[PDB]
């Protein structure tokens, strides 16, 4: 229902423009900031997903012209279908998705009289529910009626498809007020809160780009290789070897396919020459035969435990002597 | 005999290593730094252009490798024909060249056991004279004597071609030796100087890339656009309106098609509303009618009078009242 494989780009000189001219193709999607004067007139910031018809470099002012028709924008301005044109500059954004191309996240785009929610996979991005709030609104209750229309709508989707993480974002204020219901109605999920200028399939895309995806996924690794550390010592100083480090062990293991998770610290995959090369080799043959990478950085409380021990250790399927 | 529509890009992100590794394609060629271990075994750093085979994008060590085989680097290496790995990583540059993609100087590449000369068209880049001086040096005269035989060597290729300007570009030292012979045989040609750790294809793509080219392309334009404005000044003074300013003058002049060359100030193209595109738009139309645009920036000893006469003005072919 949505693709995933998206590029974001910053355009830092004139041929981060060309290439954009280059490889920006007919019915290709970009996402980028944006002004739409609606109305009389009135100029207002925007971000939109708009899918190309075609680019044109402007020699004399440098910058490149995306035209084409708007695929999304807030509903409240009733410009989807339209024709306009983006203005992309050096210092710009954008995020591109051409046609030709395990923290499982729950997410929810709020604005004050829009939302959105959905769920990232492998494979691509399913829109749960997407929907205005616009005729919904005139005194009364409103705002918290309204946090607590969408936090309903999310309990539901949570328990039906049990995330490990729950993403709140979305323009001020009123993404705080979904969070208080929401966490009023389990504490059972970890919550988490970022803003995005709008409420959209744009904002979306903007959201998946944003450092808060990386702060999620990190939490998630961190949480599984604490974990399996205890299920590493308990079982360490019992069985015994049905665990082993240090990296000469870990590849003899790798040889007889016993390794049935490894643990291996950040620091051996930064700068290593001939080792890197060799780490990362065996942390592939780990998982060409189903075993589990953690990768382990410095503020896990698990991460001095690890490094005492050489800084990789590896779960057992079976004694290697 | 050498491509000229290349691109410079900056690794900046995890993205901009995917987006290389989704464009770059089987027989696309990458110019980018690198390391090389010929001998025993040796590490040292050299500048090749590659001939693409495959790309791999590393998961764990967040890095693309760029497999194919060496179309380019310092002949001293004999290196050429073998399978290299181009390891990219987050900081690094690289200027790629896929297949299915008014200062006309004079380019001399000189190390100190090989040398070429090129001049770029908008067409492409002709590559005149390219060879080693490898067997050409055991005491005696050697720098002295290579410089001259390529001073001489660039002379005739300068009178054969009356260039702009002379591009003197290389690895240290000899250059500057170069450019003491060519100087020293006619001082009738702008010699410049830049510095690349390599005289060869690699060198020449890295050449075109760097900040020297525009400086080259700016004087250019900043000295045509200086006896420009006397021929505006005495011609003005003189005819007299054959010769007009201000924007909407400009304007009615272009409706007429009487515009030869038009004089505008950089500052008429930066951040103005629906004006820089309304100019932008004006500087199209004399240029789709064989007129000749010169921008003018800060520096050149003629941007004062034009602001003068509100930034722009225009020499015509005929009157316009």
């Amino acid at each position: 229902d949505e693709k995933r494989q998206a590029v974001k780009l910053h355009i830092e000189s004139e041929d981060d423009l060309w290439l954009l001219h280059l490889i920006l193709e007919k019915d290709d999607k970009v996402v980028a900031k944006t002004t739409r004067d609606v109305g009389e007139s009135r100029r207002i910031p925007m971000t939109i997903i708009l899918k190309v018809d075609y680019t044109e470099f402007q020699e004399f002012t440098n910058r490149l012209r995306i035209h084409g028709i708007i695929e999304d924008a807030p509903e409240r301005f009733g410009i989807k279908g339209a024709h306009h044109t983006i203005n992309l500059d050096i210092g710009d954004e954008i995020i591109i998705i051409k046609q030709q191309w395990r923290s499982r996240i729950i997410i929810a785009l709020v604005d004050f009289d829009e939302y959105l929610i959905a769920i990232p996979f492998e494979q691509g991005i399913k829109i749960l529910s997407e929907k205005s709030l616009r005729p919904l609104n005139e005194e009364e209750g409103i705002i918290e009626q309204n946090a607590l229309e969408i936090a309903t709508e999310l309990a539901e989707y949570v328990k039906q498809y049990d995330p490990d993480a729950i993403l709140l974002a979305g323009p001020g204020f009123f993404k705080e007020e979904v969070s208080k219901k929401v966490n009023a109605i389990l504490k059972n999920k970890k919550i988490y809160i970022d803003s995005v200028s709008s409420a959209t399939r744009a904002g979306l895309h903007e959201v998946l780009k944003r450092d808060i995806i990386d702060k999620i996924m990190t939490d998630y690794e961190i949480a599984i290789g604490a974990k399996k550390m205890e299920k590493a010592m308990e079982l360490l100083a019992k069985q015994p070897e049905l665990v082993t480090y240090g990296l000469e062990q870990v590849k003899n293991a790798i040889e007889m396919g016993a390794v049935e998770t490894v643990l291996v610290i950040e620091d051996l995959l930064s700068s290593d020459e001939q080792e890197r090369l060799t780490i990362e080799r065996m942390l592939e043959d780990i998982e060409n035969k189903r075993g589990e990478v953690i990768l382990v950085p410095k503020e896990s409380p698990i991460y001095f435990e690890l490094k005492n021990l050489t800084g990789i250790l590896a779960i057992l399927r079976f004694r290697i002597n």
